[PDB]
């Protein structure tokens, strides 16, 4: 059935096409002046209203479908299925990187131009900023992994922000931990994971819980099937919102035309050959028959700009769609969620590699590597924080000694390159899950 | 068995009684003089402990009570169901809304007396709020509607601050998100009716998580019984001590006894003519007979001045003294706690009308009819967030231009109005379980 | 098995003592010198990831092992089961105090000496506190009992903290509540044996749930098992931080000898001698073999100055190792962690008595008497707030009125006292479970 099975397809591709079209034209004929904050808010406001569908649901579906798929093969099977997949994340956030480096190191968009002016974006508040450590960084990366309290955790993770507490000579700024907002997803999927070996440990006594948490999960997508029908409206409205929000007539991209070229290049050189080459490599199955069968999502992940939110919708998508085991999607998605951001740790190294490019830097070999392997760990650093879309290239800089005085330039295109970033990242999960279904089935 | 059935009523009644007398007579004895703080606050401390006990099983009954009704009956007679009440409940307050016009247009209470004069309520506090306006509020309302996270949703709920973030030039306040505490009662009610709903397009994998549900609200409810045999204790002292914080001797009586007997009277007319006469005239039972049987919740509601805390009291006196279904119960009379306010809406009204007739404002047929409207969504509109209990008078006068400048007279005299709308509006709801369970029957 | 067995038992002594043996060489050696802040702050982290990741669990097990235990005995056996263990409790704590006055009145640590001088300590910062009133103190107790909400309560408590709102004249200080940071353990000990009573007055509606609770604290137990074999690195980094944060050659113990020798001697007396003779005295069973079955509880108690959280694993080894009934372990051991504090009752009374013997004042009998009470009622009252490691001294002088110009003496102590003080709590609370079970069991 072509007809039903390829709307929702056709309906969230017309909603970025149609967005994208109000958008451009309500800025045209006037945006902002014609439309105000009041009705900017309720303009928008569909958008925020689909996020806060798809954020309402991920803790339940991580949750209980982590426990669910966990205790579905022994720990040995678990054990090196996830080491498997770490590697093959690892890998794939570091070829993302070593692609934007490449990129970026050959198109050179860090050439004499516009973008060589920084007053305006800057103007004295880029050095001004928390500058956490990389130490400090990790550290509350591993606290955020076997969190404090569970229920804190649904909605806190931990920041260590930086006092002055060194009054009695050269004062020097000292960490305190503080819990902030946001959800501490990877010590809940750490802890779900963990949760579900132990059922699988215990016998009869958890058969119970487990028909419990596979209950609540095949409900929660139940309610993610209703999302799904809502979700173009959402993405619709979200995109006219987001290019309504800044004028799109050609100003930033005239300014930043070589950055964002060698970003969304990357992004799909590393989403439509070398992930699809290694998926036809190990099962020898269509890859991009299988792309096709997830653009619903991916047109989410553009749309919201979350990779976290679009997950219900992938794991539905995948599960229903793609012949991809249950226990398989359940066990890897989420970690595909919180680990694997191919596409941060590709603009990230490719926003490095541009601003260093600008100002005559060096960057031989071993620099080279030292963003590599920081790009690959911010993946999951960044992973943990939601608020630092693009925050985790400061630290970077701090370890690698670099000029952040224009790193305010990306906050400005920040809103563009990160959708291509969400689209890749989520990719990069499914193809990561059906690799690993087809190695569990030989 | 007459003599053990009653006991409770009786006991509640004289303690609402003993409370009033206890407290009339420390006041007049030298009241807060013979007592000092601290022991005015382990006076009150036992109403504030029945609060405490109340409001900590809400979560679990509302949630589960939802969730084990929701899935008791199908899709197509649970959308029938919930379209009947929600049109019953806004017509309903709309009638309450009306009734308030139409005696506070009559009795005059704004005539020239004493609440002419308004310097010593107001002086000048009264202007300076937040000024909430309505489509931002409305919007709140949406979100707290489908909300974020649904454990902060547990404490916590959308309240849209102003900051002022337009220093480029004409300053305009603008508004920002931030979570601000309260239960968000809405947004867990939508989500378990929703979560029912899917539990109930599943089968046999949703038979055990119902049972889990049915089985963790009954035992709530056992909880329910012993907190009800506590309560006459909490509702004596917290009457006592809310009439020994403030006098009255009859000087505010004196002050504004046009505008409290309206309102009560409003209260009692929309109690025991309009909704009696709706139960008669559809299941043909006597509705007053059906209003004793519910006299507990109803001292509670006067007592506390808190809709949702008497919830678990009326739930468990409708369902085991009334002969009214277990499913439409749970169904029903939560969503009328956070959704009907008749009794608000009717006040409400009632102090608008009241400041309009001091001044001597026109309010021919136009603003009369914005009044009933605004008042209508405002029903719901002041659930979400508790700290409201008469703030939302506020953004109506915003919306039609009133003087806000006296607001501050009813917050002296807040605390008594405000007791009679709780006892109307759980009666409101108990009223629309007893139709709908009829209607359902037939 | 001996290997096997004790190979737990030498790990932790072992860790304990290499990490006293790590953090002396480290001091000695250059210390902070040659560490840094950031290096401190990676050397403490495996015993920050040890508490959190205790701190996780003892909700889970807390909650669900009471609500296992209660609802495994009618609610008569267990009335009387709750009473005789308040009042052993109560007992306990009682002649710990007793212990502390006999021994700090006899050996006089408050003689003449070094400890004297108090500017250096205080500085004038004594004196400015909050100064908690003992009702205000009360009425948190039993607002954190009966919580607000539970979500709320899994990770905040119940604080009164004091405005300045009396500005109409003589400016007094009034309580406001606001609710803070650190788990609600009692509120959701009570609910949770409420909620096993409710479940138990149900039949066949509860078995499920039951089955619920009871697979999800044995899951929690299976992740005790491998925090446990994680246990002994965190508890030696832990230990090496500790005395690496300050110098301890032998400065504050030639300053506080007599008094550090007092608390740890009360905290022997009664961990080896008045409760191992209460154990003989009743059950007549081996109190030093059960005492030796628990050793790993008590180093990581040493270790951690934490009682909730070495709970998981005192849980685990009971049930385990020695033989004591589960639902009696279930259902004391969590109660004896927020409620008996003998060690902190006895060395508050001690350093009472330390501050009192210092500027010679008198004491003869009823200010002793009054210390005891107080310190038995702030066993309790100190259990519910986490901060309040020694704070609640400072609300026992308002009580009775001492100098508290040098509190802050025992501030620079605290962490080494307070350890002993987790070890013998723990005990106790494992003592009562034994000489319970037994009384059960005839
Ligand atoms: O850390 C993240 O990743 C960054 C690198 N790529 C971008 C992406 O694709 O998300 C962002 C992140 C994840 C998720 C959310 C999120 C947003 C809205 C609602 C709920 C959650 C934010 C930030
Ligand atoms: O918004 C509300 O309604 C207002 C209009 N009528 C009044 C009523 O009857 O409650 C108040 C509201 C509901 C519930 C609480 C509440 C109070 C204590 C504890 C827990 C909850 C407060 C305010
Ligand atoms: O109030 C307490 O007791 C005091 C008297 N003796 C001391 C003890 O043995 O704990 C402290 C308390 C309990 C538990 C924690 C705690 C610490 C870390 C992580 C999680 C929790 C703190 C303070």
């Amino acid at each position: 059935r072509c007809l039903r099975a390829n709307l929702l397809v056709l309906l969230t591709v017309v909603a970025v096409v149609a967005g994208v079209a109000l958008g451009l034209g309500v800025s045209g004929a006037g945006g902002a002046l014609a439309l105000g904050p009041e009705r900017l808010s309720a303009f928008v406001f569909p958008g925020e209203l689909l996020l806060r569908l798809l954020r309402m649901i991920i803790l339940p579906l991580v949750v209980c479908s982590l426990i669910g798929g966990a205790a579905s093969l022994d720990p040995g099977a678990l054990g090196r299925l996830g080491a498997w997949a770490l590697l093959f994340f690892l890998v794939t956030t570091l070829l993302a990187s070593a692609l934007g480096v490449g990129l970026a190191l050959a198109l050179q968009p860090g050439a004499a131009s516009a973008a060589i002016n920084a007053s305006v974006g800057a103007a004295g508040s880029a050095e001004n900023a928390p500058s956490k450590e990389v130490l400090d960084s990790f550290l509350d990366l591993a606290r955020n992994i076997f969190p404090s309290n569970l229920v804190s955790a649904a909605f806190r993770s931990y920041s260590t922000t930086y006092e002055e507490r060194n009054i009695t000579g050269t004062r020097v700024k000292v960490p305190v931990g503080q819990e902030v907002e946001g959800m501490n997803i990877l010590g809940l999927v750490v802890f779900a994971i963990v949760f579900g070996v132990a059922l699988r440990k215990l016998g009869p006594e958890g058969e119970l819980l487990i028909r419990f948490f596979n209950s609540f999960n095949e409900a929660t997508m139940v309610l993610v099937s209703w999302i799904m029908w809502y979700a173009p409206v959402g993405i619709m409205f979200l995109v006219a919102g987001k290019i309504v929000e800044m004028e799109d007539v050609g100003l930033l991209f005239a300014r930043l035309g070589k950055y964002i070229l060698c970003c969304l290049l990357g992004h799909a050189i590393h989403g439509l050959l070398v992930l699809p080459l290694i998926y036809f490599l190990f099962t020898r199955k269509n890859p991009y028959r299988f792309l096709w069968g997830i653009v619903t999502p991916l047109a989410t992940a553009f749309g919201t700009s979350s990779s976290s939110a679009t997950l219900p919708l992938m794991m539905k998508c995948v599960e229903e769609n793609n012949g991809v085991a249950k226990h398989i999607s359940r066990f890897i998605l989420p970690i595909g969620a919180t680990v694997n951001m191919d596409g941060a740790a590709l603009f990230q190294c490719v926003a490095a590699v541009f601003i260093a490019q600008l100002s005559q830097q060096s960057l031989d070999f071993v620099k080279i590597i030292t963003i590599l392997v920081t790009a690959t760990a911010s993946s999951v650093g960044a992973a943990g924080i939601p608020a630092g879309g693009v925050l985790t290239l400061a630290i970077i800089l701090e370890a690698v000694n670099l000029p952040v005085d224009h790193i305010s330039l990306i906050l400005a295109v920040d809103w563009l390159v990160d959708r291509s970033c969400t689209v890749l990242n989520v990719e990069g999960d499914a193809l990561g899950a059906g690799l690993l279904q087809n190695y569990v089935d030989r």
